[PDB]
């Protein structure tokens, strides 16, 4: 059970999930949730998060091949449970309106806080609002978003990088001083600002370009990824603080990013403590 | 292949391909192309027909699970077959410009030239184009598009049927006295056009919903269809002329239209026929 070859993924031709011993190695049963108790939770009922998920389970790699991917589960629903408890709510929507796409191979099976909230929420994601509505009617000055929530995943890499409607939410969340959370290659939808200098200077972590030219050795992807985000966000004025994984989060004013699947809870508690201080008031 | 169990889509939680039953009765591992010999073929290298398909696999069932599903493989292959051997070329797009997904649990494994044709268009099939840059460039009245193809599948009723690009598609077509090809459950994106009018007394074939509320006991989808396109379609006008499937297909004027994946290559035939006498006008 430690082979390396890519496993291939029935539903999709020439498609594969990741490696077997690549998900001994990234992947666990159990999440490391935690500290995800506050005392005094947002009680207001107005506040909400909005959700961008990815529509996109293939990627195509740089060989034609199709890596397996979409939102990773523990990415996304650690800090969704921290802002929960936090006393917050969530919009999921995605680019087409189709159902945000997990890499369910990574989801901890026998996790059962993560996969209550996932029941919570199952609902959202299979049948989430499509972003353009949101745009439309739920954004603007008076919105009831307080902030918006970019998960990782390689699923992130599709569509959110260049789509006009996400480059919209992030110049809404801009001039509305609303919060920005992202983590690992989330902060690739970052680049649908195009060549508007609207992050010149901003500081995040994300998921190193480094590692993704590295993962494939093990058959974590079936090939290399076509271009590399993380040069792209530098090209764009953001500075990457960091060149390694270790779960490290930061806070660059209301921009939280996280930089791997390691900083899902790091990033729940960082962005929990970001919004409860700013409704404390 | 006795058991009628819808089979778990191992790529996504609570989805279900046909059971192993359903597939014995529905699929075969090849298909009966014929007959796709055209002495003289289009050569003008100008007119190609454009394909819609479908660019979501998963379809949500009454009782919340997912159909795993997609375009129908023989549906889209065979008319395509015909009308590459007739000499006319294609552009494929989906509503997203993410990849058209295909029941690969109907592709005839070893039928050799339905795997070929496949292989020829596998790059655009894989990397579609984007529904709305077709509509900004590749339309208008002077187009180089001969007709319209779009593919049935249960992936059809996803997207399609209320969208709003597809509208402006048929309106088109139909102002430019276009092809319209589909087959079975493609015709459901006849719906996008709303309350336009414009497919009054309009003549076609399609999947009768009659036989959509019976497979699922035989497993073939995990659940029941939340809504029927063919009643909707004749509350816009159209004449179902279909109760079963036999591999019919009907002519209306420009609207070519087949029953079900049976009538696959029928359909092939009446387009590249269909064609191949305009553009020798």
């Amino acid at each position: 059970a430690n082979d390396k070859h890519p496993t291939p993924d029935p539903a999709e031709d020439n498609a594969f999930f990741p490696s077997a011993y690549s998900l001994s190695q990234f992947t666990a049963s159990k999440s490391d949730l935690s500290g995800a108790h506050y005392p005094t939770p947002y009680q207001g009922g107005r506040w909400k998060i909005l959700v961008v998920g990815a529509d996109e389970r293939y990627l195509m790699m740089d060989n034609g091949t199709f890596f397996s991917t979409g939102n990773h589960p523990v990415e996304t629903l650690l800090p969704m449970y921290h802002l929960d408890k936090a006393g917050f709510s969530f919009d999921i929507a995605t680019l087409s309106g189709n159902p945000v796409k997990f890499e369910w191979w990574a989801m901890p099976r026998e996790d059962q806080e993560v996969n209550g909230l996932y029941s919570k929420y199952q609902s959202s994601f299979r049948q989430p609002l499509k972003l353009s509505d949101v745009i439309e009617t739920a954004l603007g000055e008076d919105s009831d978003y307080i902030g918006v929530f970019i998960p990782g995943g390689h699923g992130a890499l599709m569509g959110l990088p260049d789509s006009q409607e996400v480059k919209a939410v992030l110049q809404w969340a801009m001039k509305q001083n609303k919060f920005i959370i992202s983590l690992a290659h989330g902060p690739a939808a970052f680049l649908a600002v195009g060549d508007d200098p609207l992050f010149a200077g901003y500081k995040i972590v994300a998921f190193p370009d480094e590692m993704d030219a590295q993962t494939p050795s093990i058959g974590y992807m079936p090939g290399h990824l076509t271009w590399k985000f993380g040069e792209q966000l530098q090209a764009i004025g953001f500075e990457l603080l960091n060149t390694g994984i270790s779960g490290q989060v930061f806070q660059d004013r209301k921009m939280l990013t996280g930089d791997s699947p390691l900083a899902g809870n790091a990033l729940g508690q960082l962005a929990a403590k970001a919004l409860l201080a700013e409704v404390e008031g």
